[PDB]
């Protein structure tokens, strides 16, 4: 019942805290921080414990991987990626976490590595059809999308899909617009595509994909644009945390209300974070 903003890039520093969003109190607290600062982080949920993977310091491209307990309030180190990851989505389907694409610091990466947690091991699983930086991911009805990206030549509109059950990776429909720095959730049946940068412009606007019209449609807008943006689930909610919205970073937070399509701002972060982790537990 908590959403954690996990790290991060303030304009400064390269940042090592965490924070926790209560939505009862409308308010957000310091929690233990990690190990190592990471921006460009992806972060999921397994079991009771917040995994932060890979990440860049500000000076090295991480392969480290991190694990928050909430009932100790503490990080500690687990098995390293095979391959160092900035940029890099993550998400959890039948016990086990995924990460997809990223950058290692001198090539954006089609492969996904996944994680056990029973054996404290990541292992290489099929690859991405396209190299994505910057790439959101979520799942959906026993399927992994990633959604948009860099392949370090062209912001992308394309959409993937993966079946663990065939190992594999599909097309299904792009975005109506190119999205790297995307964040994406999942509610009720529908992804959402929440922000990014289309190469251009940071942007505002969120597209909904339906996958039994296998189609993105426009929803409501943000109030301010943001790229490299968390984004999280809680309660029926859609928070887009932090970002960049071209001149600042962001320490402030949007909620959107699928019933009544719009957008709301909420309390802000303690600090400005963009390239965050966004994880619900």
């Amino acid at each position: 019942g908590l959403i954690y903003a996990v790290g991060g890039y303030d304009g400064n520093t390269h940042l090592n805290s965490v924070e926790a969003y209560d939505p009862e109190r409308n308010e957000w607290s310091l929690v233990a921080p990690l190990s190592t600062r990471r921006s460009g982080v992806g972060v999921a949920v397994l079991n009771g414990l917040i995994y932060a993977v890979g990440g860049y310091d500000g000076n090295t491209h991480l392969n480290s991987v991190e694990a928050y307990d909430p009932e100790r309030n503490e990080w500690s180190l687990v098995a390293p990626l095979s391959t160092r990851r900035s940029g890099v989505g993550v998400a959890v389907l039948n016990g086990l976490i995924y990460a997809v694409g990223g950058y290692d610091g001198n090539t954006h990466l089609n492969s996904v590595e996944a994680y056990d947690p029973e054996r404290n091991e990541w292992s290489l699983v099929a690859p991405l059809s396209t190299r994505r930086s910057g790439v959101g991911v979520a799942v959906l009805n026993g399927l992994i999308y990633a959604v948009g990206g860099y392949d370090g030549n062209t912001h992308l509109n394309s959409v993937e899909a993966y079946d663990p059950e065939r190992n594999e990776w599909s097309l299904v429909a792009p975005l109506s617009t190119r999205r790297s720095g995307v964040g994406v959730a999942v509610l009720n049946g529908l992804i959402y595509a929440v922000g990014g940068y289309d190469g251009n412009t940071h942007l505002n606007s969120v597209e909904a994909y339906d996958p039994e019209r296998n189609e993105w449609s426009l929803v409501a807008p943000l109030s301010t644009r943001r790229s490299g943006v968390g984004v999280a689930v809680l309660n029926g909610l859609i928070y887009a945390v932090g970002g960049y919205d071209g001149n600042t970073h962001l320490n402030s937070v949007e909620a959107y209300d699928p019933e009544r399509n719009e957008w709301s701002l909420v309390a802000p972060l303690s600090t400005r974070r963009s390239g965050v982790g966004v994880a619900v537990l």
